């Protein structure tokens, strides 16, 4: 089945999914000088007081935290979005080693790791049917560079020893996605896809500027989770990221001047 490694990586993923050589694959590089300024962008909303987490699961790719997405309880609006799109779970890509992890580049820079905060259009009426539409989801991107600890990634950190091998999930109600945040919602935004598997090209992506500083301790916890079973061999979970793709007929706007 498709991973990370060098028989089963982005390399590979076309023969089983033909999209990821299509015209809206994600992530790509952010040329900062190339991408404009768009005045008819509003503010991003992001609305998390309500969230209600659920879990953490290791599904052998990343590990994500899932929301109950059942009511309008966290959701994005605005910026480039027309309507409402509900946070359903987060996850994050990383590296083996800090100068390596995001998907998504600036100017050729690569952060140590990212955050994707999916969320769908509620107007679809589920996940399912909103990864058929081109505009079925709205993932919030934010970069991780590594210096101070960011206190609101801690009890995530601090649950990984549960959830170490694939298939492994834990409780993990009561989160704040509200402590992930940096700052700015300064942001660039461009029309792509998931970045993994099946590479669905129904993703408007909103990358925030700022990056979060998050800790050498708190990555390094991220670099011992793995990618296989329990009773399986070893095999670490770092570079889970796919390298940035074409741009192709596609325009980055810039939310700020
Ligand atoms: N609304 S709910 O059932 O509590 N939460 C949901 N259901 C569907 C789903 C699938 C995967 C991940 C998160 C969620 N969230
Ligand atoms: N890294 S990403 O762009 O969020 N890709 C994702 N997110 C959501 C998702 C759920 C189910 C299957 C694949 C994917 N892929
Ligand atoms: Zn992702």
């Amino acid at each position: 089945h498709w991973g990370y490694g060098k028989h089963n990586g982005p390399e590979h993923w076309h023969k089983d999914f033909p999209i990821a050589k299509g015209e809206r694959q994600s992530p790509v590089d952010i040329d900062t000088h190339t991408a404009k300024y768009d005045p008819s962008l509003k503010p991003l909303s992001v609305s998390y007081d309500q969230a209600t987490s659920l879990r953490i699961l290791n599904n052998g790719h990343a590990f994500n935290v899932e929301f109950d997405d059942s009511q309008d309880k966290a959701v994005l609006k605005g910026g480039p979005l027309d309507g409402t799109y509900r946070l359903i779970q987060f996850h994050f890509h990383w590296g083996s080693l800090d100068g390596q992890g995001s998907e998504h580049t600036v100017d050729k820079k690569k952060y140590a790791a990212e955050l994707h905060l999916v969320h769908w259009n509620t107007k679809y009426g589920d996940f399912g049917k909103a990864v058929q539409q081109p505009d079925g989801l709205a993932v919030l991107g934010i970069f991780l560079k590594v210096g101070s600890a960011k206190p609101g990634l801690q009890k995530v950190v601090d649950v990984l020893d549960s959830i170490k091998t694939k298939g492994k999930s834990a409780d993990f109600t009561n989160f704040d996605p509200r402590g992930l945040l940096p700052e700015s919602l300064d942001y660039w935004t461009y029309p792509g896809s998931l970045t993994t598997p099946p590479l669905l090209e129904c993703v408007t992506w909103i990358v925030l500027k700022e990056p979060i500083s998050v800790s050498s301790e708190q990555v390094l916890k991220f670099r011992k989770l793995n990618f296989n079973g329990e009773g399986e061999p070893e095999e670490l979970m770092v570079d889970n990221w796919r390298p940035a793709q074409p741009l192709k007929n596609r325009q980055i706007k810039a939310s700020f001047k």
